[PDB]
C-alpha cells in the first residue's frame, strides 16, 4: 500500500490537472471560434498533454491502493480576450509547479522515489508551458497585440 | 407529384443558391483583382459550393414533377470593399437559413422528409458559411483591418 | 481604363454566357431525369464550358476597370422534349455568335488585341457548339426521333 | 425496452421490406430468363438493397427488446411481362412509402429520433427507387417498348 | 418443358430454403444481440447459403417453364436460447433432408438428371449443417452450457 | 445569429452529461486495467474518448451560436465497485442522458434549431449504441455467469 | 523580303524589350539587396520574360531578312524606392503596349498576319505585367506600405 499522504498528494496534483484539461481546451475551441488557428492549435495540444499526465497519475494512485479522485474540480480560471487568457494559463501552472514541489519533497521524504520520478517529469513539462506562456506574453509587448494576434490566425 | 407548396419553397431556396453563386463570384473575382488571393480563392470555393446546392434541388425538383425556376434573378448584394463584401455575404446567408426553416417546416407538415433531409444538409452549409464570415468580421475587429488584407494576400 | 464600348460588349456577351449557364444546366438535369443520360451528361459538360467563358469574360471587365453584370438575366430557350431543347440551344447559340463578332468588330476598330482575341476563343467554342447541334438535329432526320432517343439513354 | 406501437410500425415496414425482397428477387430471375440481362441485374441489385433494409430493421426491433416478425409474408405482386413488372414495383413502393411516412409520424410523436433516422434511410432510398422505376415507364413511352427491351439485353 | 411433378418438388424444396433463410438469419441477429457473435456469424453464413440455393432452384424452375413459389411461407421453428435454437435447426433440416431426398427419387425416375445433380448439391449442403448442429449440440454435452457460450462469445 | 437561449442552456445540459461520462468511464477503465480485465478496460476507454469527442463537438456549437460553454459544473460520478456494478452505473448514466437528449431534440424542433437537433441526434445513436453494449453485457453475466465473464475479458 | 516598316516596327519593339530587361534586372537585384526577396523574384521573371519577347522579335527580323538592332539602348526608368520602381515599371509597360498596338495596326495593313499574331502575344504578356502593377500599387493603398513591404520580404 502506498504512503496516505502521497496519495493525497498526487490527488491533489491529479486534481490540477483536471482543471488544466478543460481550461485549456475551453481556451483552444474559443481561439478557434476567433479564427486564431494557432492559437487554439498550441492550446488543444496542451490540454491533451494534461490529459495524458492526469492519466498517469490514474494509474500510479490505483497501484498504490488509492482512490482516484476525479470528481472535485476545482476553480477554471476562463479569460475573456488572448491576454487574458494566457495571463489565466500562466497563474494556473504557477500554482501547479508549487503543489508539484510540495509533492515532490514528501516523496522523497518518505522514500516514494518511482512516484518523485513521474512527478518530476510532470513538472519539467509544466515548465515548458511557462516557457511558452512568458514568451507569449513578451512577445505581445513586443510587436503589439494587433500584431501579435495577425501572427497567430493561420496554423 | 409533389406537394405544390414544397415545390413554391424548393423553387425559393434554389433562387437564393443562384443569388449566391452570382455575388460569391464576382466577389471572388473582385478579390482575386485586388491581389486579395487567399479571399478570392475561399470565396470562389463557396460558389461552387452554392452550385452543387442549386444541382441538388434542381434534381429533387424535376423528381417532383415540378418546374425548376432558373429565370428569377433576386438582388446581387456587392459590396465596395473586404468588410462590406463580407456583411453582403452574411446579410445574404442571414436570410437564406430564414427561408430555409420555413421550407423545414412546411415539408414537415406534409410528411415529405426527403425533401426536408436535403434542406437540412443545406442548411448546415449555410450555417458553416456563417461561421466563417462571423469569424472573418470578428478577426478584422480583433487585429485591424490592414492586418487582416495583410494576412489575406497569399493563398 | 478600358474602352467603354468595349466593356459595354463584354457585359452584353457575359449577359449571354449567362443565360447559356442556366438554360444548359436545366436540360441537362431534364435528360438525366428522362433516362437520357448521354445527352444529360453531354449538355452539363456544355453548362460547364460556358461557366469557364463568363469567368475569362468577369476577368477582362475588372482588368479594364469595368463593372461586371451578374445581375441582369435574359430569358431562358426552354424546350419541353428532345427535339425543341435542341432547337432551343441552336437559336441561342446563333444569336451569341451574331453577339460576338459584333464585340470582335468593336475591338478591332479601338485596337483592343487582347480583348479581341478572348473573344474569338469564345467564338470558336460556340461554333463548335453549333456543330454538335447541328449534327444531332440532322441525327434525328436520318434515324427517326425514337432510334436518336434509344442512342442517347446509356452515357 | 421500445414503445409498443414503434416496434408494431417497424414490424410493418419489416413486412413491407421481405415482400419486396421476394417481388423484386423474382423479377430479377424473370428478366435474366427473358435475356434482359440489364433489366435483371438492375433488378437485383434493388432486391439486395432490400434485404439490407430488412436486416438493420430486425437489429433495430431487437434492441427494443421487440419481437422480429419474419413469419407473416404479404402479397407479392409479380407481373407477366416487362411493363407489368415495373408497375408491380411502382405500386408495391408507392405503399412501401405511405407506411413509412406514417411509421416516421409516430416515431416522431414518441421521441423515437433514431428509430425515426432508420426509417428516413429507407425512405430516401425507396424514393430512389421511385425515380428509377417512373423513369423506366416513361422511357417505354418515348422510345417504344421494343426499343427499351432492345435497350436492357445487355449488362453494362 | 419440365415435368409437371419435377416442377412440384423444386418448389417445395423452394419452399423449405425460405423458410431456413428467414429462421437462420433472425437466430443470427438474437444471437448478435446476445453477443454471442462467433454462433450469430456462423448462422449468419448458413442464412446466405441457403439464398444461394433458393436462387439455383428459382433459376432452374424457370428455365423448365415452371412458376417459382415464393409467396408461400411455412412455418418458421424460432427457439428462445441457444440450444432450442440450435434443435430448432436441426429439426428443419431433418425434414428439409427428407424432402430432397423425395425430389431425387422423383427427377431419377423421369429422367431430369441435371435436376436430381442440383438437388444432391444442396442436399451435400445441408449435411454438412446437420454435422455442425450435432456437433454443438454435442459440445454442449460435454462442455456445459456456460461453457459453450463462453466459446462463442467472441468472433 | 445568436442561439435560442434556451437551446443554450440544453446544449450546456448535455455538455455536463458528457463530462461526467468521460470521467466515469475513464476511471472505470484504469480500474479494469489496474485488475488485469484488459479486453473491459480498453473498451472502456474508448467509450471515454467517444464522450470527449461529443464534449468537443457541443462546446463548439455552444460557441457558434455565441454561448458561453460551461466546463466548470461537473455532476456525479457514479462509480461502482466491481464489474457488476460499473456496468450497471454507466447504463443508469446512460438512460439519464438520453432521456436530456430527447428534451433537447424536442426544444431545438420547436424553435427551428435544426442543425443543434442533427448534432444532438447523432449524439443520441452513439449513446444508445452504448447502451446496446451495456444489456448485452449486463445479459452475458447471466447467461454464462460472472466468473466465466470475467475470464472472457481478461487478454485484450 | 519582309515590309520595310514592319521590320522597323519589330525594331522598335525589339529597342522596348531591350530597356525593360535591364530596368526589370537592376530593380529585381535592388530588391534582393533589400531583403525584399518575394519582389525581386517576381521581377528576375519579368526580366526573363523580356528576353524571351526579345529573341522571338530577333528570329522574326532575321527570317523577315532584316538587321535586328541591338545597339540602341533608350532610357532606363530606375526607381529608388519600392513604390517609384512599380510607377517606373508600368510607365515603361503604358509606352510598350501604345508602341504595340501601332505595330499590330501596320501588320494588318500590309497582311503580315503571323508578325502581328507574335506581337499581339506578346501584348497578352504586357497586359498581363500591367495587370501586376496595377494590383501592387492598389495593395500599397490597401494595406499601407510598411505592410506591403513586409509582405514581401520572404520568398514563397
Ligand atoms: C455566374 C454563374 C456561374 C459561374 C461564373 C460558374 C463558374 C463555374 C466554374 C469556373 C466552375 C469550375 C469549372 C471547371 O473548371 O471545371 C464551375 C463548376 C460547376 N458549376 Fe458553375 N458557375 C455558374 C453558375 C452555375 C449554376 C447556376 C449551376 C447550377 C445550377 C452551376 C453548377 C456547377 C456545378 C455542378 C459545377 C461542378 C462543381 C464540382 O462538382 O466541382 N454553376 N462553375
Ligand atoms: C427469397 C429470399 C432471398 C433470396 C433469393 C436471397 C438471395 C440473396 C443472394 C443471392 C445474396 C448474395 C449472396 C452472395 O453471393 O454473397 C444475398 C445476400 C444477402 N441477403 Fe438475401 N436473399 C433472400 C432473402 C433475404 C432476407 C429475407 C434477408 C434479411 C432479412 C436477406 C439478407 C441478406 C443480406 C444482409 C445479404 C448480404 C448483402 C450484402 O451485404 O451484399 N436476404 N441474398
Ligand atoms: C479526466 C479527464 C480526461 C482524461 C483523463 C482524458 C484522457 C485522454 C487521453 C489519454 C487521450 C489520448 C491522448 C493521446 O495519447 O493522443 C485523450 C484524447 C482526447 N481528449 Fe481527453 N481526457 C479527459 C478529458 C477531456 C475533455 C474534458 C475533453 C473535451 C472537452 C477531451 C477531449 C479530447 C479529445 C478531442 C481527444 C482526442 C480524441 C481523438 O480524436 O482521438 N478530453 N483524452
Ligand atoms: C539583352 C538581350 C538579352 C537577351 C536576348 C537574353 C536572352 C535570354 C534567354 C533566351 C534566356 C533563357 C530564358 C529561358 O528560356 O529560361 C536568358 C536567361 C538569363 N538571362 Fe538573359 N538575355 C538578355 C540580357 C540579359 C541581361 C542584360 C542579363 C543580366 C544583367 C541577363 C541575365 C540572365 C540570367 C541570369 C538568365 C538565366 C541564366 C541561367 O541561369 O540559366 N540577361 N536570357
Amino acid at each position: 500500500k502506498g504512503d496516505k499522504k502521497v496519495i493525497q498528494h498526487l490527488n491533489k496534483i491529479l486534481g490540477n490537472e483536471l482543471i488544466a484539461i478543460n481550461q485549456y481546451f475551453l481556451h483552444s475551441r474559443m481561439w478557434n471560434d476567433w479564427g486564431l488557428k494557432r492559437l487554439g492549435a498550441h492550446e488543444y495540444h496542451e490540454s491533451i498533454d494534461e490529459m495524458k499526465h492526469a492519466d498517469k497519475l490514474i494509474e500510479r494512485i490505483l497501484f498504490l491502493e488509492g482512490l482516484p479522485n476525479l470528481q472535485d474540480l476545482g476553480k477554471l480560471l476562463i479569460g475573456e480576450n488572448t491576454q487574458e487568457m494566457l495571463q489565466c494559463d500562466l497563474n494556473l501552472e504557477l500554482k501547479a509547479t508549487k503543489d508539484l514541489r510540495e509533492a515532490i519533497v514528501h516523496c522523497e521524504q518518505v522514500h516514494d522515489y518511482v512516484s518523485r520520478d513521474l512527478l518530476k517529469d510532470i513538472l519539467e513539462s509544466e515548465e515548458e508551458h511557462i516557457d511558452y506562456l512568458e514568451t507569449q506574453l513578451g512577445l505581445i509587448q513586443k510587436v503589439g497585440l494587433e500584431n501579435y494576434l495577425l501572427s497567430h490566425m493561420h496554423e
